DNA sequence: ACTGGCAAAACGCCGGCA
DNA sequence: TGCCGGCGTTTTGCCAGT
């Protein structure tokens, strides 16, 4: 599977984990997640 | 301070052709592959907390 | 070949105020400001066919 | 009244320049028109 | 007007960490 | 799974030279 580094902002870093972790999955896990919820809104 | 060589690099390990359309996406909408993930990310983020 | 060291030039006078605007909503987006008025521009164009 | 250089892709400029001559306006004009109702557009996404 | 191009930033990605 | 220095590149904002 192909990877993408993605330079984040100021406060993301910290704030993408703290989601995960209340989510009970990996970083990883909840940004592709999240991705696919955002391009699924565009189906609109 | 606060530069793109100093930011926080993440590795995001795409699933097969997702990569392809999130471009699809960033091309249509005029920003980087990097400002687009981020966009969404934010935008996402932003809809729990209100 | 059209790279972005090739690409058409034209000089936009603002008015009053216009640029920070621009930048603002710019930033506000996740883009260059080339970028955000290139976005404005084609979707004022191909709303009007 | 300050400038800015914008770079344009391949057919905008031709583009931008026929609906200007519709307009009967400078391109300059044109795109400020165009700039200016696409900011308020938005501007007045105040609740929709 | 135009447009080479500069200096600085951002980009994409590698290849190495832990 | 996560972290990141740093390479080689384009892009970006904005000039001066024509």
């Amino acid at each position: 599977a192909d990877k993408f580094v993605v330079r984040l902002p100021e406060g993301m870093r910290e704030q993408i984990a703290e989601v995960a972790r209340s989510h009970h999955r990996s970083m990883n896990s909840e940004i592709i997640a999240r991705l696919e919820q955002s391009l699924l809104q565009e189906g609109a």
